[PDB]
């Protein structure tokens, strides 16, 4: 769910997930996908595609378990859809952290700017 | 769309929407709902619950017409969804203005992963 996602983002990146990734480039946020603007944006693209692959479980609503043991995210067994959901979110948290070096606040928006069409997932 | 909403917030509250409310508390902005921190946040909770009742239009993307007449938001859509959407937005802008008295600037970029579970709408 958004809950786990937001938390994982904060645990990995150390950044306020809404503030840093709630409206960033073409893919981080709640405005679907678009041609990634940079590596961080690109994490969000893969994440949104990760979500498309899920079957049945609700990526926004459905809670799942993960542990943060040794400051690494391990997705709990869950059921397959929830485990995969979790893996999607873990992936994007990790990728965002990984790409903090090129994170660029100029891609943050209030209203979403220009985004060419993303490739189909 | 976020454009009309933000315009309304500005008109009602006289504050930059993105800054003041774009990430406020547990409900204003991107992390879905959490338990409202305060009255401002609870406006945003109600707003999100309002958006849930909308059939067949998109709050994030869909433009709609409204007028600001004698400093009053007046929704002007023929389209039943866009009219209802407009009303959700008007309602939050008015609410935000109404609770400017308790606006807690420390919630402005509240860390949403701290939020407790929201009650259902
Ligand atoms: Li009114």
């Amino acid at each position: 769910s958004l809950f786990e996602l937001g938390k994982m983002i904060l645990q990995e990146t150390g950044k306020n997930p809404a503030k840093s990734y709630g409206a960033y480039g073409c893919n981080c946020g709640v405005l679907g996908r678009g041609k990634p603007k940079d590596a961080t944006d690109r994490c969000c693209y893969v994440h949104k595609c990760c979500y498309k692959k899920l079957t049945g479980c609700d990526p926004k609503k459905d809670r799942y378990s993960y542990s943060w043991k040794d400051k690494t995210i391990v997705c709990g067994e869950n059921n397959p859809c929830l485990k995969e959901l979790c893996e999607c979110d873990k992936a994007v948290a990790i990728c965002l952290r990984e790409n903090l070096g090129t994170y660029n606040k100029k891609y943050r928006y209030h209203l979403k700017p220009f985004c060419k069409k993303a490739d189909p997932c």
